[PDB]
């Protein structure tokens, strides 16, 4: 099975998922001086006022908060997108130390963690159909830096003990993902891929310029999760991030000057 360990980590993924060496892989380093400002880009439109969270799950390589996506409750529109994208889940990537953890980097700077809000294009009817299409997903990426606490993240931090090992889930209702957004919605965008297997090249990435702050205590609680299932040898869930991949024939666009 693939993972983030020495014997099954990202450098090995291509043997089972040859698209790992593809032309539009993620994540990438965002070179701020080379990104192109595009005044054609629209502001993002984040519509999360009716979101309905359902569950939180330790999937063995991250934890994810899942949402009801059977109706246009929580949607993303605008920016570089065409059409309406529904929120299905968010999850994080983080490090063993505060100096690493994010997937995207900015001028080679790593952040302590990265939040992915994953949305699928409703014109494809369901998420499994959307990931086979080059415009099927839109992922909102938010960097986390260590500093002050993020009050809106604490309900998540508080339930992690319940889902410590792989395959455990818990009811997680009435969570409002608006409390995870930064103040500004300025962004970079490029065409890319899922950053875990199957690494499909179906994602429009929208990476926010402004990080959110979280406290050292909040991130430390992430690092107490386990990659293993209950009853198995304890392996702490840390450094579940992929390297920056080559940009190849892609242009990163910025919504801001
Ligand atoms: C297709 C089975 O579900 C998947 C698989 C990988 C995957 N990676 C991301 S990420 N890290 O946001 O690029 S969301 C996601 C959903
Ligand atoms: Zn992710």
């Amino acid at each position: 099975h693939w993972g983030y360990g020495k014997h099954n980590g990202p450098e090995h993924w291509h043997k089972d998922f040859p698209i790992a060496k593809g032309e539009r892989q993620s994540p990438v380093d965002i070179d701020t001086h080379t990104a192109k400002y595009d005044p054609s880009l629209k502001p993002l439109s984040v519509s999360y006022d009716q979101a309905t969270s359902l569950r939180i799950l330790n999937n063995g390589h991250s934890f994810q908060v899942e949402f009801d996506d059977s109706q246009d409750k929580a949607v993303l529109k605008g920016g570089p997108l065409d059409g309406t994208y529904r929120l299905i889940q968010f999850h994080f990537h983080w490090g063993s130390l505060d100096g690493q953890g994010s997937e995207h980097t900015v001028d080679k700077k790593k952040y302590a963690a990265e939040l992915h809000l994953v949305h699928w294009n409703t014109k494809y009817g369901d998420f499994g159909k959307a990931v086979q299409q080059p415009d099927g997903l839109a992922v909102l990426g938010i960097f986390l830096k260590v500093g002050s606490a993020k009050p809106g993240l604490q309900k998540v931090v508080d339930v992690l003990d319940s889902i410590k090992t792989k395959g455990k889930s818990a009811d997680f209702t009435n969570f409002d993902p608006r409390g995870l957004l930064p103040e500004s919605l300025d962004y970079w965008t490029y065409p890319g891929s899922l950053t875990t297997p199957p690494l499909l090249e179906c994602v429009t990435w929208i990476v926010l310029k402004e990080p959110i702050s979280v406290s050292s205590e909040q991130v430390l609680k992430f690092r107490k999760l386990n990659f293993n299932g209950e009853g198995e040898p304890e392996e702490l869930m840390v450094d579940n991030w992929r390297p920056a991949q080559p940009l190849k024939n892609r242009q990163i666009k910025a919504s801001f000057k």
